[PDB]
């Protein structure tokens, strides 16, 4: 697995970011995550979380795991780092994502993933509170 750069164009919500890659406008889901819909409990949390970071971010690089890199819907499946961190871990983390879409050939990061949400659930952070 290897990183390549990509730009934001737009924030969209907790788990889906349009960004500028290869010289095309992709909208990408986040592997292994799933956040609540922007009008559910913590939407809006995930949304402005996400949000902050990629905006924030000097360098936005797209990592495609060994499956799938495409979504039925078209959207690109990979795990996003803003400045050499992770969104899909920092989500797990700060407790607004759960670990979720768990398919083999697309789970590289399934223990990190794992991890970061265990910690966040032990501190009963944000959906675990
Ligand atoms: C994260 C992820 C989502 N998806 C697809 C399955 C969709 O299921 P459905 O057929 O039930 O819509 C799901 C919805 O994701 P959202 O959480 O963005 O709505 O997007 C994948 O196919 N692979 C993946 O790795
Ligand atoms: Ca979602």
């Amino acid at each position: 697995l290897h990183k390549e750069p990509a730009t934001l164009i737009k924030a969209i919500d907790g788990d889906t970011v349009k960004l500028m890659y290869k010289g095309q406008p992709m909208t990408f889901r986040l592997l292994l995550v799933d956040t609540p819909e922007f009008n559910e409990k913590y939407g809006p949390e995930a949304s402005a979380f996400t949000k902050k970071m990629v905006e924030n971010a000097k360098k936005i690089e797209v990592e495609f795991d060994k499956g799938q890199r495409t979504d039925k819907y078209g959207r690109g499946l990979a795990y996003i780092y803003a400045d050499g961190k992770m969104v899909n871990e920092a989500l797990k983390r700060q407790g607004l994502a759960k670990v979720a879409y768990v398919y083999k050939g697309n789970n590289t990061h399934e223990q990190l993933l794992r991890k970061a949400e265990a910690q966040a659930k032990k501190e009963k952070l944000n959906i675990w509170s």
